[PDB]
């Protein structure tokens, strides 16, 4: 092993790669490998091979960074305790251009709890699902732009239960920016509904990033319902958005060599343009504001006080939470790296309402600071920027669509007013304003909306 959680995680992955190598070496057929007994033998053989084989296992781990991350959770992990008991944590630091994992946090203390919350435990991604499964895909399909309007008007699930956001049943129309900054749920619900109505191959996008979702026909899918992922895997999703839409598979083992040089295994990069560069860079701009607005996370404030120069780097991110309060997430990225973070309880009991907003945000600011102190230039000073392929459209702030004539239950009203630039990832850009100008909304909602617009 080159460069306790670290040892067991590295060992476990190396054993899996050794297993594949040995089975292939011995010419074991795909069928004879389906045998449970045979599988057990080869898994044990792989373990023994490493145990005393003198193999050279090269990992992607940056010693100084990983060590700094361990000292950080040791000294600052208590900042996560919010009064709902011992709060567990998982973090993964990933290189955006390669998918290599430079370091991670498996939990509060291995000696007290061996559960690896960075590589093994699967939890709902909650609201961090939105940029990837809903808004990102809608933008990529040319179904919406950066300033498109969405409905946050009250609405119910198919069973009559209202879609909630804390104790709020909703408000009204809002821009994608506001929807993302606050992480309102109804707009996400409508967006996914729109994708299914248009028959978009959502599964295709997610599978290209390695996500395994068993059922896509779920109303709350955009809010993380029906999805369970490890921090490592989810960090890979944000790595994709940060790396201008190009996915690079996560990995901790880069190569395994026998003592004599024979290559037992070696990571092979297989980049995939999941989202267009236009879509990815537009999302980066929206996620930059999610952090700057400080609506769902105090992160920017925390980091500014701890390391103002590092806070000036081009940070973008998204928080994750649901009405259940069982999982809090904060995904952060600079052009060079992505750091995923999850906190919660092993038995899934609820965290305090502000555990994600304050506690996890402060802890992660300390974690980010520790990483930078250990490796000064690792985060980078590069800026995320709009790809030149991005189409810019001048639209009304009220409708998120180009100015024009619209029929409002009689009479041809000339919809005009203040405008703003909206970014699109299609060819023609934003369409002319129509009566149903927003994503989602009932007939009544639109009556109320247009009443104000005209008013
Ligand atoms: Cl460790």
């Amino acid at each position: 092993i080159t460069y306790d959680y670290l040892y067991f995680t590295t060992l476990a992955e190396a054993q899996e790669r050794m297993y594949d190598y040995l089975a292939q070496r011995d010419n074991v057929s795909a069928k004879e490998l389906k045998n449970e007994a045979t599988q057990k033998f080869y898994r044990d053989l792989a373990a023994k091979e490493i145990e005393n084989g003198g193999y050279k296992i090269t990992t992607t781990i940056d010693q100084k960074i990983h060590s700094a991350m361990q000292s950080a959770v040791a000294d600052y992990g208590y900042l996560l305790d919010d009064g709902t008991g011992r709060v567990e944590v998982g973090n993964v630091l990933m290189d955006n251009q390669t998918g290599a994992i430079l370091g991670f946090v498996g939990g509060r203390n291995y000696q007290e709890n061996q559960n690896n919350h960075a590589f093994d435990t699967k939890r709902s991604p909650a609201s961090t699902t939105k940029p990837l499964l809903a808004y990102g895909i809608a933008i990529d399909q040319g179904l919406m732009g950066s300033e498109t309007i969405l409905s946050n008007y009250p609405t119910n699930f198919a069973n009559g239960n209202p879609i909630m956001y804390a104790n709020s049943k909703g408000t009204g129309m809002m821009t994608l920016g506001e929807a993302l900054n606050y992480s309102w749920n109804i707009p996400a619900y409508w967006t996914y509904r729109m994708l299914r109505e248009n028959g978009v191959d959502v599964k295709g996008y997610m599978e290209k990033m390695g996500y395994e979702i068993p059922e896509y026909g779920i109303e709350s899918l955009p809010m993380g319902g029906g999805i369970e992922v490890t921090v490592a895997q989810h960090t890979n999703g944000y790595q994709t958005l940060a790396n201008n839409g190009v996915y690079h598979q996560k990995h901790v083992i880069s190569k395994i060599e026998a003592a004599d040089g024979r290559v037992v295994y070696e990571y092979q990069d297989k980049p995939v343009q999941v989202y267009s560069k236009a879509t990815a860079t537009i999302m980066q701009g929206l996620l930059r504001e999610v952090l700057s607005s400080r609506v769902t996370t105090t992160f920017k404030s925390n980091l500014t006080s701890l390391n103002p120069t590092l806070a000036n780097a081009d940070w973008i991110g998204k928080t994750g939470t649901t009405n259940q309060d069982e999982n809090m997430w904060l995904m952060l990225s600079t052009p060079r790296l992505t750091l995923g973070g999850w906190i919660g309880h092993d038995d899934n009991h609820s965290l305090s309402q502000q555990a994600g907003y304050s506690n996890n945000s402060n802890y992660m600011a300390h974690l980010v600071n520790a990483i930078q102190q250990a490796s000064p230039s690792i985060w980078g000073n590069e800026r995320f920027a709009l790809d030149p392929s991005v189409v810019k459209s001048e639209v009304l702030k009220s409708t998120g669509q180009k100015p024009g004539k619209v029929s409002v239950e009689g009479k041809e009203v000339e919809v005009t007013g203040s405008t703003v630039t909206s970014y699109w990832a299609n060819k023609s850009g934003a369409p002319a304003t129509s009566y149903r100008f927003a994503i989602g909304g009932s007939d009544a909602d639109y009556q109320n909306a247009w009443s104000s617009i005209v008013g």
